[PDB]
Order: C-alpha cells, then sequence, then structure tokens
C-alpha cells in the first residue's frame, strides 16, 4: 500500500516573486490531506518547515540569496530523508524548485540508487556560473550532477552538497524554454530529454514508456518526479512565476503521473512552484491549486479509468 | 445513402437540472435540420416527444424519479422502432442520458445485432442498488446489460425493459469520472473502454481502429452511437449537467464521429444532455449548441477534408 | 547560416476585410527583425511594398478587385526574385495569401524546383469559375497550377501569370473548411493533403515525416512555406479574416516549422493574414502576432529544445 509523508517547504528566495511562500498552505487548504485518505493512502504530516530568516545574505556574484536557499535546502534534506527512513514516500509541498536540491538529496541518502524523473519547462540546470538571472530556482540540477562537480563553485549555504545523481539518471520532460548554457550541457553531458517538440513527436504515450524503460530497464530502483507546475501549459496552472506558453495539457500531466504511480516505484515527489499571489482572478489561482492536487492524486493511484476497493460491488 | 429520422426528445427527470428538456430546441434553432438538409441527407422531423407528467412518483429507495424515467424511456424506444421500421437512422435529441434505456432498447427491437459506442466522462452503468446518486442518468446501461439481469431490481416504471446488449457489444469512448461500482462492473464483465487515459496512451487515431475493429471484425452490424455531450472538454461543452474537466477535443469529437459516419453502419444516434440554462453566458449555450451541432453533421457525412457531390465542379 | 531577405507586403484587396494591410507593421514592431539578429540570423530588409491604388478596378464577373490583386503579386514576385538572386530566403509579412500567387511565382522563377508546404484551414485552390465569394485570397493555388490552365479565365490583371507548380508539389496541413469545389479538385488532382482528421489520425509527428518524404524523398529541393495563420486554431490566432475552429495547435504550428528548418532546404516563407483590426481585445491582436513571430522563429532556427552557440559554455 501507498504511504506517504507530507513536508511543506514555505521558501521563496530561489526566485523574485513572493507568494510561492503560500504553496503548501493554499494546497493543504485545497483539502489534499483529506482526498489522499480519500484514496488508498496511509499520510502523515511532518508539518511546514521552519526556515529561518538570514538578513545578512548578499549575492554571491550575480547568485541571489545563496545562503537562505542553501539552509532551506539543507533543512529539507534532513527532512526529507528522515520520512523516507520511516519507510514513507515524501511528499514535498514547494516551494520554489531550488528546493528540488534538498529534495533530492535527502532522497538519496537513503536510496542512492534513485532515478529522477522532472517535468518542467526548463531544465533548472545553470550554474552559478552559466545562470544569468541569478535565480537559484534555475539552478538546482548543477548542484546535483556528479558529472559537473568542478565546475561549480563554492556558494556559500552549499558546503553541505554532495552531488548525488549522474547525467544517466535524470529525464526531463516537458521543455520548451531552454538557457544556452543548459543547452551546451543537456547535450555534452548526454542527458536523456524529451522537450515539447518530443512530445510533439512521438506522443505522451511513447514518451512515458521510453522514459520507465530507460530508468528502469536495467534494473528496479526508486523514482523521484521533481514536479513544476509549469511544465504544464499556463492554460491550466497560470499562477506560477516562470509560465511559458505550449505546454503540457492538463491530460498529459495526469498520463505521466498515472503512468508512474503504476510502476510501483515512486518514492519521492516535488510539487513546485504554485504561487497563487500571480494569479490575475481567483479563478485562476483555484485552477492553478486544482490542477496541482489531481496530479498530486493521480501520483498515488487516482486513475481516470475509475478505482475500486478489493470488494464485489454486486 | 443517409436517412434520418428526428426525434425530440424533451425530458429531464433522470437528473436534478431542469434545462437539458431544451436541447431539442435550441438544438434545431441552431438550424440542425435545415444543416443536414444541406448536405447529402434525407431528413425526416418525428416531432418532440410528449412526455406526460407523473406527479406521484416518489423515489424508489434512493432511486430518484423512477415512473417518470421509467415512461419516458417506454415512450422513446416505441418511436425509435417506429423510425427504423421506416428504414430511417433514429437521431435522439436529448433531453437527459436515461433516456439510452429507451433509444437503444427500440433500436434493439429491430436491430438486435447492434453493436454501442458510448462517448462520456461517465460510464452510466450503475445500477439502482449501487448508485449514491439516485439519478437514473448514470443508470442506463445497468438496464440494458443481459448479465447484469438480476441484479437490477424491480424499479416501477421499467417492467417492460428487456435487457437487449451483451458486455462485448459496447465500447466506451472518454471516461474520466467513474465510480468504485461501476469500476468493479467493467472490470467484472470485461467491457471495452477507452478511458481519457487510453485516449492519450494511444491517440484517438488507434481509438478508433481499434473500437471499430472490435465490433465490427467479425460481422458487420448496425452502430448505435450514444453520445453525451459532457464527453467533450467543458471547454467546448459547458453547458451541460456534469462536466468534468480533461475531455475529449473538439477534433477527437468530430474524429470518432467522421469514421463512425465512415463506415456506413451507423443506425441510431443519441445526442445528449445540452443544457442551455446551465451556460454561465449566452456564449457558453451557443458554443455548446455549436458544438453538438458539428459533431451531428459529422455523424451524417460532413468531413473536415471537404465533400463535393457527383459531377465535374470544372 | 540561414540569411533571410524581409518584404512586407501590406495588401487586403484578396479579400473585403480591411486591417490585413497592418500586417508587416505589427510583426515589425512585435520585434521580429530584432529577435531574428538575436538567433543565428542574417536580416536583410527590403522594406515594404508600396501599392499604388487602382482605383478603377470593377470586378471581373464575380471575382473582386482583379486589377490590384494582379498588380500586388506581380510586384511582390518581382521582389521575391530579387531577394532569391540575393541568396536569401525571402520572408513575406502579408497581407492576404492572394500574395502567394507572386510569392511562389517570384521564388520559382529562380528556384524552378521548388515544393510547396500549405499550411492553411483553407486549400485555397478555387479557380475564378468556381468561387462563390470571389475573393482572391481563395484562390491562388489555382493560378500557379499547371493541370488547371485553360481552367483559369484571362482575368484581369494576371496575364503575367505562368503556373510553375504541379499536383505533386505541394502539400496541403491544417485543412477543415473546404469548398465542394475545391474539394473536386483536390480529389481529381491527387494532391498530398493533410486536413485536421489526418492530422488527428496520425499525429502531427508522422505529418511531417510523411510531408518531408513525399517532397523531399527522390531528390533535395528547396522548399516554399506558405503560412496562413488561420490554419492555427483561433484560440492562439483569432485576428484574422476566416477563422475556423478545431485548428493545429501552437505546438504544432511549432513542430512543423521546426523539422521544416531542419531540413535545411527552407528556401521561401509567407506569414499571412494577421489582421490586427480583427481582435476582439487588444490581447487577442497581442496573443496573434506573439504566435505568428514564435512560428516564424522556429522557421529560421529557434528550437524548443534549446539552442547554443558552437563554444564551451563551461
Ligand atoms: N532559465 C531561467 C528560468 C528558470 C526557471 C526556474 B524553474 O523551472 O524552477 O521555474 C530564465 C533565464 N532567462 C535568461 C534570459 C531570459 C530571461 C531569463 C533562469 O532564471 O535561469
Ligand atoms: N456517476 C454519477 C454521475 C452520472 C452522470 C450521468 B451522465 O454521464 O449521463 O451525465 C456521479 C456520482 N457521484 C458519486 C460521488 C461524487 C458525486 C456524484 C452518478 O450520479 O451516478
Ligand atoms: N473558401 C472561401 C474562404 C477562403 C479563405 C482564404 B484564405 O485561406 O487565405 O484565408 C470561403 C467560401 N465560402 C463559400 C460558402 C461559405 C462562406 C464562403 C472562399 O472565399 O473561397
Ligand atoms: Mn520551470
Ligand atoms: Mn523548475
Ligand atoms: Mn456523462
Ligand atoms: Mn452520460
Ligand atoms: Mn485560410
Ligand atoms: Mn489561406
Amino acid at each position: 500500500s501507498r504511504t506517504i509523508g507530507i513536508i511543506g517547504a514555505p521558501f521563496s528566495k530561489g526566485q523574485p516573486r513572493g507568494g510561492v511562500e503560500e504553496g503548501p498552505t493554499v494546497l493543504r487548504k485545497a483539502g489534499l490531506l483529506e482526498k489522499l485518505k480519500e484514496q488508498e493512502c496511509d499520510v502523515k504530516d511532518y508539518g511546514d518547515l521552519p526556515f529561518a530568516d538570514i538578513p545578512n545574505d548578499s549575492p554571491f556574484q550575480i547568485v541571489k540569496n545563496p545562503r537562505s536557499v542553501g539552509k532551506a535546502s539543507e533543512q529539507l534534506a534532513g527532512k526529507v530523508a528522515e520520512v523516507k527512513k520511516n519507510g514513507r514516500i515524501s511528499l514535498v509541498l514547494g516551494g520554489d524548485h531550488s528546493l528540488a536540491i534538498g529534495s533530492i538529496s535527502g532522497h538519496a541518502r537513503v536510496h542512492p540508487d534513485l532515478g529522477v524523473i522532472w517535468v518542467d519547462a526548463h531544465t533548472d540546470i545553470n550554474t552559478p556560473l552559466t545562470t544569468t538571472s541569478g535565480n537559484l530556482h534555475g539552478q538546482p540540477v548543477s548542484f546535483l550532477l556528479k558529472e559537473l562537480k568542478g565546475k561549480i563553485p563554492d556558494v556559500p549555504g552549499f558546503s553541505w552538497v554532495t552531488p548525488c545523481i549522474s547525467a544517466k539518471d535524470i529525464v526531463y520532460i516537458g521543455l520548451r524554454d531552454v538557457d544556452p548554457g543548459e543547452h551546451y550541457i543537456l547535450k555534452t553531458l548526454g542527458i536523456k530529454y524529451f522537450s515539447m517538440t518530443e512530445v510533439d513527436r512521438l506522443g505522451i504515450g511513447k514518451v512515458m514508456e521510453e522514459t520507465l524503460s530507460y530508468l528502469l530497464g536495467r534494473k528496479k530502483r526508486p523514482i523521484h518526479l521533481s514536479f513544476d507546475v509549469d511544465g504544464l501549459d499556463p492554460s491550466f496552472t497560470p499562477a506560477t512565476g516562470t509560465p511559458v506558453v505550449g505546454g503540457l495539457t492538463y491530460r498529459e500531466g495526469l498520463y505521466i503521473t498515472e503512468e508512474i504511480y503504476k510502476t510501483g516505484l515512486l518514492s519521492g515527489l516535488d510539487i513546485m512552484e504554485v504561487n497563487p499571489s500571480l494569479g490575475k482572478t481567483p479563478e485562476e489561482v483555484t485552477r492553478t491549486v486544482n490542477t496541482a492536487v489531481a496530479i498530486t492524486l493521480a501520483c498515488f493511484g487516482l486513475a481516470r479509468e475509475g478505482n475500486h476497493k478489493p470488494i464485489d460491488y454486486l
């Protein structure tokens, strides 16, 4: 049975806009925990993380808020490892995507053999040196990849980081706004990716087959799904900081997560970048939160074909 | 040549909301009959059915308005059988989906070998015992299936019903909100279905190929298409009683119906659950009615590639 | 390297509505030339064409503004041939689609072996005799096809036209509103087409593979892409004169143009039928222009997976 440990991560300093901190709150108030319980799920809530203010946090070169971002991820890694040791699937409610450094790092402490599926409009693989924005939510993958050690400078706040995945252990789905440095890294390291071009070419059906065969073909292993809500088209998730048109549909989002659930190997989940304050209308917030909840429920067994308990309904 | 008998079925008591009775009216005022004539069609209008008021209709256990629903379907079955005996394709304008009991039953009197394609967000296969709503528009398939006789109680109003299809004679397309009891029946009886998950997996092209091969592979036979407008996404058909997000697109809807037309075997058609009173704006009503008309026109030969008469246009 | 010659064609008299003349202006003000320069491109601007007023232009039978349309295309053919002789890809900003007579004709003077890809909701293949509207933007293909000479009357303004393509040298993508005479011609001449039905059936991936294999399988040759913005769904390009629902998505539009870019054979491009005055809101205009610019940028190398210069980014 599929058993979850919920971790709230109200953190925003990996990017400029403030409202992403309210991510955990609006998802919970949408009745996420209750809805999980209403399906097959054993849910334990490990609460929202207290991220202390680090008021003295001047840029490292162009990299903004490095100490705050680093500490938040350090804290999150500790909590994720704790929930994993308790035999539960970690469900991190973000919060900006810089937290993926902490989420994946903590997960990997307990399950070093994890494979990562990254659903996003962006690769989030800028280094502190290639970034032109300095926003750390556009950099987390570079901190995790072994191949890029010695390319990442000693950024204050990140001394605790030990890269825990290789180029072969991650697959991107949804990419349509990739920086030139990022594209260079992508091609250089030979990372498997399905940009929107590939999804258009192959269909999401083949994308998922290829994705799961790629990661699980050799050996079954724990899956970490890091889901940036901006992976989906802004017509479905508008209340987010860096929306890009031409995204994955609602249907494609549910297909990805249904197929992932059915492997029985989902081990860690990030639901990131929901910013209710960026909704142009109340309905836009509602639509974004509703979609994020739907995505989450699919990850833990809710199937569009229907679900039933193991009894005779007739 | 493709020859039609139109039957209006202004009936609503299979569900709570009243405006679905206006279905026939708004479709006709959209110029449906004229547009059919403007393509290849021989159209006879058998008028709107007069459904008498049965004011004494207390629930049967939780099942609501059983006598009214039963009589409406009994009447409709008689009219459908009449149009079929006249060598015409019955076109039923609904009205709520409980009327499918009458439509399919009457059709099957004349053509017992029919196969059913059911386009819907829902399976509509609750029994009077499994339903939690009591709304009969969520139950019609259970009354039609031979396998489920002895599971259906003697509901007042339905003594005339004799189940006329087996589990193998129906294919669902579009399913994304299926009750647990319904999912149990679906899996137990081995009914062929393409939920939105399958449509996402395979593409509507393969779905239609599989659907038609399934029903027609052994032997050519009459097709009954029961089309709930909520099968399509609410972005296309919002003025309907039980909308569910993540539906079939407009394009997928036309593809389904184009492919069905081209078999030359369409024998019965239901266009159900249009409720103009549920449109949030006049445009939403217009959009819903326009889409329903477009779907209908495709069923009778209107092709997106173009149509032409058998002459030399040059 | 991919090298462009921009030609503004502010012309509207191939159809009734006036604002399409502002096409070049709003695309340029959207920063199109700058954005092309911001990617790999050598851009020369050959300016906007001065189309003299021909006030004496009474209908030829039902065909409207024949002399004005004919002269505009004659002028455009001269400019396109000039840019082609200069070793550049002609980029024509329309303007209504009647200008395709001039664009393709001029291109073909320099590269007689061109193949045409026509992205549109319409076939634009009515002759002056089959048209029921008389609008010349619905007729340009008939003037270009060799097979139809002797079917085209001596329309004033078009004596300069010499048909330059055969039935085999054109592929349509996007068709969903085709007149009966047009469908007759399509089927009679055996022209390759992918209506929305085929796109639904096969997926845009297979459509592009088949399209390019069809045109380029035997021999590599220059490609002319004539892109009517109404090929895309009106949810993406609403500010256009003849919108039709159920169109190609934004994603499909970018996939078509990405795949075309990657052949290295794009030789001529038309971006047609943008009419800012038909936007119901400022945002609709913006959305239409934004989409058209995005389509154009994809034709000249902008890839959703990312782009990078030939250096070491690390
Ligand atoms: N690549 C960006 C966006 C990162 C998004 C983070 B994610 O996916 O968690 O939301 C954007 C860089 N871009 C450079 C030029 C254009 C504007 C900013 C960056 O800041 O590095
Ligand atoms: N399955 C439902 C909806 C039926 C829709 C009828 B159709 O497709 O003609 O429109 C809904 C049951 N559901 C149970 C719990 C949630 C709310 C109601 C039911 O009432 O049985
Ligand atoms: N086929 C039409 C539309 C042409 C669109 C031109 B394009 O693709 O550049 O935008 C429409 C003919 N139709 C006949 C009956 C219905 C209304 C007009 C025509 O005018 O010939
Ligand atoms: Mn992102
Ligand atoms: Mn991200
Ligand atoms: Mn339904
Ligand atoms: Mn139904
Ligand atoms: Mn057009
Ligand atoms: Mn056109």
